[PDB]
């Protein structure tokens, strides 16, 4: 029974600081830490400042995603800053930086990664990865997509809930 939330939150809300202790994501520098709020913030979704069981089961379904689909959409709209239906190169860009502040980042630096990312998954070479770009390219390359993983460990989340529930 997933009230084992209530376990966890006897008060019946999850607060952004739970969220960080409960994922070991407590200590970050300025961006590792801001990014970290960034995620939290799309799963608070009546932005309330909570995680309450409704926004928590959303989660937990996204989470236990056996398929990467939708993950990968939520990596999208998360990375989709301007929410323009495209990433560009600085969203990517802040991506890597993220990526490369709550981990020191094996040789790739952002001038690398971004142009061998964008000429892989950039498919009609518009210079933004589209939803199809972006879910398709980070598919088909599993290489780069460590990369995107890197920015949120899934699984990571899931031993976590998965485990202690
Ligand atoms: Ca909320
Ligand atoms: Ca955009
Ligand atoms: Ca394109």
């Amino acid at each position: 029974w997933y009230r084992t939330f209530m376990m966890e939150y006897p008060s019946g809300l999850q607060t952004l600081h739970e969220f960080k202790t409960l994922l070991g994501l407590q200590g970050l520098n300025q961006k590792a830490n801001k990014h970290i709020d960034q995620v939290y913030n799309t799963f608070d979704t009546n932005k309330d400042g909570f995680v309450d069981f409704l926004e928590f089961i959303a989660a937990v379904n996204l989470i236990m995603q056996e398929k990467m689909e939708q993950k990968l959409k939520w990596y999208f709209k998360l990375y989709d800053a301007d929410g323009n239906g495209s990433i560009d190169k600085n969203e990517l860009l802040d991506m890597f930086m993220a990526v490369q502040a709550l981990n020191g980042q094996q040789t790739l630096s952002p001038e690398e990664f971004i142009n061998l990312v964008f000429h892989k998954i950039d498919i009609n070479n518009d210079g933004e990865l589209t939803l199809e770009e972006f879910i398709n390219g980070m598919a088909k390359d599993q290489d780069l997509l460590e990369i995107v993983y890197k920015s949120f460990d899934f699984s990571n989340v899931l031993r976590v809930i998965c485990n202690g529930k």
